[PDB]
């Protein structure tokens, strides 16, 4: 239900994973830094996590080769609409090849939601992005502009 995320250099972030083998913590390397994603039903184990309620979920988190995060700033009153602009999501992404999982993460310490989709490869995402099922989700209340970050399985 709950996702915790912390960012930084990957060698360091590994020492955190090895401390909590009991917990399902994914590590991927992005441009600016590496990320730890931690899906659990209870407690964080990061110092200073970014914390999220999972409000939509598909597939499981277990070793994706590629991860894409869309980082969206929603105003405080904006949330209820946005929230149910995603309920409205068709989830045409899920019935697509290479797609391992999606999570729509409601933030608890910021205004920035995160739509996290997990893939087997970059190309799997790169495929879907050019597909029509990208443009039936985008055809024809935000604090500041959204951005996308991307991460690779560990190198
Ligand atoms: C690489 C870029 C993006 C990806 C991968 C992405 C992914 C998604 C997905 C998977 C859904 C809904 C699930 C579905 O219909 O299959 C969705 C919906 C949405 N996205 Fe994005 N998105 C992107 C860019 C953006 C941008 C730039 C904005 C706003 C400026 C945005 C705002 C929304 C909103 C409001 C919805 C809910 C309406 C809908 O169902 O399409 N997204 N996005």
């Amino acid at each position: 239900m709950k996702v915790y995320i912390t960012y930084g250099t990957a060698d360091f972030l590994k020492t955190i994973v090895k401390k909590h083998p009991s917990e399902n913590i994914l590590l991927m390397q992005g441009q600016e830094n590496a990320i730890l994603i931690h899906e659990t039903s209870g407690d964080t184990v990061f110092q200073a996590p970014h914390a999220y309620e999972v409000i939509d979920q598909v597939g499981e988190i277990k070793h994706p080769g590629f991860a894409v995060l869309n980082n969206i700033a929603v105003t405080q009153e904006g949330r209820p609409l946005f929230e149910n602009k995603f309920k409205n999501r068709a989830g045409k992404v899920e019935n697509e090849p290479g797609f391992e999982a999606i999570r729509v993460l409601r933030p608890l310490d910021s205004d920035t939601y995160v739509i996290l989709t997990l893939w087997e490869t970059e190309r799997a995402f790169q495929d879907w992005q050019q597909s029509d099922s990208y443009k039936e989700a985008h055809k024809k209340i935000f604090s500041r502009p959204s951005y996308v970050t991307t991460y690779f399985a560990v190198e």
